[PDB]
């Protein structure tokens, strides 16, 4: 193809970076819950029973859907249920589950569990927790006390047994396939010139364009290329027996790449080829409907299914995510005592935009920290008698920023609101350096903490440059940053910071960001807790965490 060494070098650099960011992209995680119980009792007597556990998904409106039902264990004082509950793990949401244990009537000893009516059985007890509560325990086991509504009695409330829940990440959901592709005698469509080839693997759609799933670097002047390994998860392809498209293409710096050849094979087919050591011939499309077999061949030099080191694997090795907050206290918000202030504290208890953001993020992240000691800052306000502070402790102390839990953040926030003067201008630099300073200390002390700083703002920043510089410096530290914009301001200048919408950050000194650590979204505050545009922001955090873990040195 037609291109300089520099064009090739740079397209490859762009690809390396994108691969580090996506990661071993596309393992959606599944968790196996297994169940046992002890001391099951309707009243004060422990006797043989026929226990069954039923699991409900609790919605935000408190509605319950049945999602699982164990087999009935017969004649038992301590059931160990055989059937496991496989549930999808979504890091970005709190997954509330309700567990109900029943003693099945003996007249249904020979029944399938699916056919049992719960009203016809003896309800023993109920317990509730989040999925994230179980997977973050060091033993991955939770013991929950079964309770009933007896009337009313928080203290004198009898126990009806213990439910023991063990969680394990399913092995199948951790697998990715490493493939080294090789080609033989490639012919570029451009005559009298050697090919500059790359591969693209695509998942097939019916009657519309196939979705790029994987891509190799470009090799310069290679008729018989051996590419670096590409990685593919089962979700990226569909199944191991689903055919994918593999296209060999000639790289042109003008961005219009010519097809060298194409094959259609399943991941299973590729494994067979690899073990046999056999090549397959490429094809080009010819006359609307027919293909032409080429001399050129595709080989599979390596094909290895590996258990990837997943987010859940790191949690199990004692890594934590530690939430941080930084709140805009500039005058642009309006005086907190005004009903139309973005910081208005409604007497009825309704949460303002800042409070909604804190809860939407913190309600999820709280489960990943054992200490629950969250640094909390304000910026752009004048404390009593002092000059404007661009990083002050919400808790009002001079020596430490940490507060106790989400509640601690919420109370420090309302407390700060009526103890400072909203000022100006808007700066992110100082708070980012404060978070960086903590992350850096954690790194040097060989701690296993990864920080997530939520910055909430209602306007554009003044110190765009020193912000970029601070983000770049921070990109080597165990820190992710979420930026939420509240109110109706125009946040166009914010998007240059976003991982998705923006571009790789460059320092003023010329240095580039090791990885993307920043996401921005505008809370377009019409939302009552429905679409929850924050969720998407949380979804990217495990990737960022894993990227940090791969890069770090």
């Amino acid at each position: 193809g037609t291109s300089s060494m520099a064009d090739i070098g740079s397209t490859n650099d762009a690809l390396d970076y994108y691969l580090k960011s996506k990661g071993f992209n596309g393992l959606f995680s599944q968790i196996e819950l297994s169940f046992s119980a002890s001391n099951l009792r309707d009243r004060d007597v422990l006797s043989k029973s026929d226990p069954m556990v039923v699991v409900y998904q609790k919605e935000k409106d408190a509605t319950l859907s049945e999602v699982f039902r164990s087999e009935v264990v017969l004649n038992s004082l301590a059931p160990k249920w055989i059937k496991k509950f496989i549930v999808a793990y979504h890091f970005e949401t709190v997954q509330t589950l309700v567990f109900r244990v029943y003693d099945v009537d003996t007249k249904f000893q020979n029944s399938r569990e699916e056919m049992l009516k719960l009203d016809e059985q003896q309800f023993l007890g109920e317990a509730t927790c989040a999925l994230s509560e179980i997977i973050t325990k060091s033993t991955r086991t939770s013991t929950l006390e079964l309770k009933r509504k007896d009337g009313f009695a928080p203290q004198a409330q009898p126990h009806h047994g213990k439910l023991i829940i063990h969680a394990e990440e399913s092995l199948a959901s951790k697998i990715s396939t490493e493939i080294v592709f090789r080609c033989s005698n490639l012919e570029s469509k451009d005559l009298f010139s050697k090919s500059d080839p790359f591969l693209v693997v695509s998942k097939i759609v019916e009657h519309g364009t196939p979705i790029p799933v994987s891509k190799t670097e470009v090799r310069k002047n290679d008729l018989n290329p051996i590419w670096k390994p590409v990685f593919l998860s089962v979700q990226q392809v569909g199944s191991k027996d689903s055919p994918v498209i593999i296209e060999c293409s000639d790289f042109n710096s003008n961005g219009k790449h010519s097809l060298i050849g194409k094959v259609q094979k399943s991941l299973s087919d590729l494994e067979k080829l690899h073990l046999a050591g056999q090549g397959i011939n490429f094809s080009l499309p010819t006359g609307a409907g027919q293909n032409k077999v080429l001399k050129s061949q595709l080989f599979v030099d390596k094909f290895t299914e590996t258990v990837h080191h997943t987010f859940l694997e790191y949690l199990a090795s004692g890594f934590e995510l530690n939430f941080m907050v930084a709140i805009d206290f500039t005058a642009s918000n309006g005086n907190p005592r005004l009903p139309d202030s973005l910081h208005y504290i409604d007497p009825s208890g309704r949460l303002n935009a800042y409070q909604r953001a804190i809860m939407d993020v913190g309600e999820v992240l709280q489960f990943y920290d054992s200490d629950k000691r969250f640094p909390a800052w304000g910026f752009g306000a004048r404390p009593i008698d002092a000059p404007v502070s661009h990083c002050f402790n919400l808790n009002g102390s001079s020596s430490y920023s940490e507060v106790d839990g989400i509640q601690g953040i919420m109370t420090s926030y309302t407390s700060a609101l009526f103890n400072v003067s909203l000022a100006g201008p808007t700066l992110f630099g100082p708070v980012i350096n404060a978070a960086a300073m903590i992350a850096s200390a954690s790194l040097a002390q060989g701690s296993r903490k990864y920080y997530v700083l939520l910055i909430i703002t209602d306007g554009v920043i003044t110190d765009l440059q020193e912000t970029k510089d601070a983000l770049v410096s921070a990109s080597d530290l165990p820190l992710s940053i979420l930026i939420v914009g509240v109110g109706g301001a125009d946040f166009k200048e914010m998007e240059i910071l976003d991982a998705d919408k923006g571009e790789r950050l460059e320092s003023s000194s010329g240095r580039l960001a090791s990885r993307d650590i920043v996401q921005f979204v505008a809370l377009r505050d019409v939302q009552y807790g429905e679409i929850s545009v924050v969720q998407a922001l949380l979804a990217e955090l495990p990737s960022q965490f894993l990227t940090y873990m791969r890069i770090r040195n």
